[PDB]
């Protein structure tokens, strides 16, 4: 029950529900273990740590932001091989973390927070909190600032940015 | 990895951050732990299973719609006892259920759907979608239309309806 202040990656297939059904059971479990395969591979290069969840997308903690942006990055780009999009949102607060031998859980209107960055992203798009580029503030890293708006479900007023990749 | 039919209930304490932010800690820790109590004596006395274990709200699938609306029923009420107030969500759906021996799992858009009629849900209320209430047909429980949201980023139309309680209900 330790409380810490962890950057959190949450990432989403776009579309999974019809590309499950438009595949079928078989050739979507197939998909499914490809993506999973690519991004924990990536998760681990870039040093993150997989934050458990049942629901079908992935969470990930990185003691390094900027390794939490590069990684998401790559992710983008490499999911892209298999013909399927990602949507991908990052974002940094205090959270309660709990780590078992049956994998770590994370708590906390942070992660609340991060998953709904996670939904405002558009496809093949990193979305950040404008707490993430102020904490890599000199970086390499390039942003767009959209509007300030509130995240319903959650306390203040957010700005979103979207990481300038390359392509 | 099986696919089933299952009726699924998300609870969630209304305003836990404020009480929290307002007791501190070790108090909430504490508060939390007896509503945990609470909650899982009532999911066990209607039959049914907590699943997907992340997150500090409560879900629940159940074999018989009914005893879950009964047993949500029951949560609001018994919560109460506490001092605070929980909102539910109760929806019936096809799902991916996967059994590890380390908590059972629930996935698939029916899930989606849950969580987001409990969000909508107000302190103290249960609210069903029109699936539930079909489900249900002919059983002792009633409910109003409470209209119909587009519960968006999924697909669908999508009726609520609140459960009718011993209590004031919304919806007149």
């Amino acid at each position: 029950a330790e409380r810490m202040l962890a950057t959190i990656m949450f990432t989403d297939i776009v579309g999974s529900t019809q590309h499950a059904a438009a595949l079928g059971d078989d050739r979507w479990r197939d998909l499914l273990d490809n993506h999973d395969t690519i991004v924990c591979h990536e998760i681990q290069r870039f040093g993150g740590r997989e934050v458990n969840t049942a629901g079908d997308g992935f969470v990930a903690t990185f003691t390094s932001p900027s390794a939490a942006i590069a990684c998401a990055d790559d992710i983008v780009d490499a999911v892209a091989a298999l013909g399927i999009e990602v949507r991908i949102g990052i974002h940094a607060g205090e959270v309660e973390v709990r780590d078992a031998s049956h994998g770590t859980d994370v708590a906390g209107v942070a992660v609340h927070i991060g998953a709904r960055v996670c939904a405002l992203a558009g496809p093949s798009e990193v979305l950040v909190s404008s707490t993430v580029r102020d904490i890599v503030a000199g970086s390499r890293h390039r942003f767009a600032e959209r509007g300030e708006q509130e995240l319903k479900g959650v306390p203040g007023r957010w700005r979103l940015c979207v990481l300038m990749r390359d392509d």
